[PDB]
């Protein structure tokens, strides 16, 4: 069995929350807190063990952004730090491949990083790797044939429809095809050799709407849109569905949790978090 983590976030001020829910029973465990509250952070697992990286302590004492990366260990239910990233990175986008971590964008301040890093824990170091064709902070990323994508987002000046990829042999980025939308702070992740892109911020509205890169075709399809409109939320894969958890609708830090499932292009409300939130990092183990 595995379950969906949910770690920091935010509501009020930046939070150390780390709880996972099983979607068998429903349950919700509480977890070791973080040692620093964050947001804007993203969350990934390699070898069973959770990473949480990046993201800001928004605190009623001040605003730092972080360059952690904090790794957790679900059989001991400890915390412990890992080697930091060359800059901090809020609003950051993550992806895996083969056991390696990539730090992709996020920002520093006004900093808005097209730099992009990559972690060994074999190692427990960082790397930078090309940067990114675009500054991109709120970006969704997703890894898919052995590629790392980096979707949507804001560059400094303009919130992205558009996309681009890695090529780890080649050490370069090419863009892709542009979404259909503008989507800032969306989920982005991967499900049956698809990148989907829920929600985000499109620079006027709060969005519903939910859209899928289908490689072979190069196109973007709209699927069923959500029930409630949100950005900055938590987004991950669990046994073939896809789940959202959380964020922020323009009035609202949301509890909600809906998930996706392929099969009947469909989403349903399934539980709600314990707390509602924005700006949390997500990962599966
Ligand atoms: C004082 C409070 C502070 N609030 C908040 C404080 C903190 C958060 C939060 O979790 N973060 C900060 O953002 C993000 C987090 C994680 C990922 C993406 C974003 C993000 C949000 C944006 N924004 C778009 C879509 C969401 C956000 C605002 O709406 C336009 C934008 C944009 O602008 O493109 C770009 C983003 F990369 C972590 C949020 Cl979401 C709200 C609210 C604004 C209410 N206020 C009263």
């Amino acid at each position: 069995g595995r379950l969906i983590y949910t770690a920091g976030g935010y509501f009020r001020q930046s939070l150390s929350y780390l709880e996972a829910y099983n979607p068998s029973d429903g349950t919700w465990l509480r977890l070791a807190d973080l040692q620093v509250p964050r947001s804007g952070l993203a969350g990934c697992v390699v070898g069973g063990l959770l990473y949480a990286v990046g993201g800001r302590n928004n605190s009623p004492d001040g605003n730092t952004d972080s360059s952690a990366l904090d790794c957790y260990n679900p059989m001991t239910n400890q915390w412990s730090p890992c080697a930091p990233m060359s800059v901090p990175r809020n609003r950051i986008g993550v992806g895996v491949i083969d056991g390696h971590i990539y730090a992709v964008g996020g920002s520093h301040g006004c900093i808005h990083h097209n730099s992009v890093e990559r972690y060994e824990p074999e190692r427990d170091e960082w790397h930078l790797v090309a940067p990114m064709l675009t500054r991109r902070i709120g970006v969704g990323v997703a890894v898919l044939n052995r590629l790392l994508y980096a979707v949507g987002g804001f560059d400094g000046t303009n919130r992205l429809n558009s996309a681009e990829c890695y090529y780890p042999e080649r050490n370069e980025w090419r863009m892709i095809t542009a979404m259909n939308t503008i989507r800032s702070g969306a989920g982005v992740c991967v499900l049956h050799n698809c990148i989907y892109a829920a929600g985000g911020y499109d620079g006027q509205d709060q969005l519903n709407s939910v859209e899928r890169y289908d490689v072979a075709t190069a196109t973007w399809t709209f699927v069923a849109p959500m029930k409630h409109r949100r950005s900055a939320l938590g987004i991950t894969v669990h046994q073939g569905r896809i789940y959202v958890l959380g964020g922020y609708d323009g009035h609202t830090f949301l509890d909600s949790v809906e998930c996706y499932d392929p099969d009947t292009d469909t989403w349903s409300e399934v539980t709600r978090m314990t707390s509602g939130r924005s700006g949390v990092g997500v990962a599966v183990t």
